[PDB]
């Protein structure tokens, strides 16, 4: 419940793919300086 | 860390028929003063539909398996193969809400600061866990990605091949991700053994801690 979190810079497109037998989901969201 | 509220349908524009995301629909919203961003969906297909994909499999015996056409789907051999499934959707999380599934979404981004364009720094991370051989990769056109901590050795470790032969030898009944041998799921494996794709544009596949 403590979940690894990763940020990418300057995107304009950004994509998520899941492949599993059960289910996977996404958080999304923005950090603003 | 503003995290995106995906069921605040005030925010959301364009839903699909089951309330459920398609290509062209919007979320938008005022993120801080000053500050929107837009997302918009421009592409639902899954991993192996991918340049990515392609470039991995290709001048390998598994090129052919690359499919541009490919739309997201059950994975053969479960009892809906065929069957379309439901709508990804949010309705604090976005989720296709059923098992056994290659999928994919991207994403639009943009944002604002007082009407201006201005360069977004977008986080992503897998709500669920994971156990071998359930596959969740992150893509990004921007900077490479940086790990920033977490949200409540290891941080986090890295899904191989090695890791999954086992996994599958314990379903007992065998893998059923596996079977379906249309695809190279090895392929959807990291090829950076070392850390999982950071500074690069693909977070290939991880498992989570516990």
């Amino acid at each position: 419940k403590a979940v690894p979190v990763v940020m990418t810079r300057g995107a304009s497109e950004v994509g998520f793919y899941v492949a599993t037998g059960g289910q996977q989901a996404l958080m999304m969201g923005f950090l603003v300086v």
